[PDB]
């Protein structure tokens, strides 16, 4: 039992909510809130900005200093940073960015990161801003993700179409 509230249960292991991942997190203080992340950590807008800023710019902070230390993250790739006041962690993934010119099937390696986590709060990864088919990555995310992951849709239109077409 765990405290996520008020999610349609899509499978096994994946459950889906019309809400806001910035106050999901706030209110559920979850083990892990997934970032959609840059490789570049920077956190300007979307899921990103929008986490960050709830984080009163903490979370930019301590990414540049792991992009400083680090450098860049891939493309399909992650790394565990704080949660900040949102989480115990934060896991930034960067998926691909359709409007960069990303391949798409890295969507799959991005949500392959979610696995080594046993439970997670999380945006559709290559959604908004990154330009992917939210249809898409749900069904990425179902044929990828073993380990249990609650999925917040801030857009009330987007989340009911993702259930009604939801096979
Ligand atoms: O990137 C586009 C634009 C916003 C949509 N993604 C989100 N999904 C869940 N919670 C969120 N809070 C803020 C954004 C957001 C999709």
């Amino acid at each position: 039992v765990n405290s996520f509230s008020g999610y349609l249960k899509l499978t096994d292991n994946v459950y889906i909510k019309n809400a806001d991942i910035v106050e999901e997190a706030k209110k559920v203080k979850p083990t892990v809130v997934v970032n959609a992340a840059n490789v570049y950590l920077k956190h300007g807008g979307g899921v990103a900005g929008a986490l960050n800023k709830a984080t009163n710019n903490a979370m930019q902070v301590e990414s540049d200093d792991y992009i400083a230390t680090n450098g860049p993250l891939k493309v399909g790739g992650s790394c565990v940073l704080s949660g900040h006041n949102l989480a115990k962690h934060c896991l930034h993934v960067v998926g691909p960015n359709v409007n960069k010119g990303e391949d798409i099937q890295l969507l799959k390696s991005a949500y392959e990161n979610f696995n080594q986590h046993e439970v997670l709060l999380a945006p559709l990864l290559s959604a908004g801003i990154f330009g992917a088919d939210p249809i898409h990555s749900l069904r990425v995310c179902v044929d990828t993700v073993r380990t249990n992951v609650y999925l917040a849709v801030f857009d009330k239109n987007l989340y009911d179409k993702l259930v009604s077409s939801f096979l």
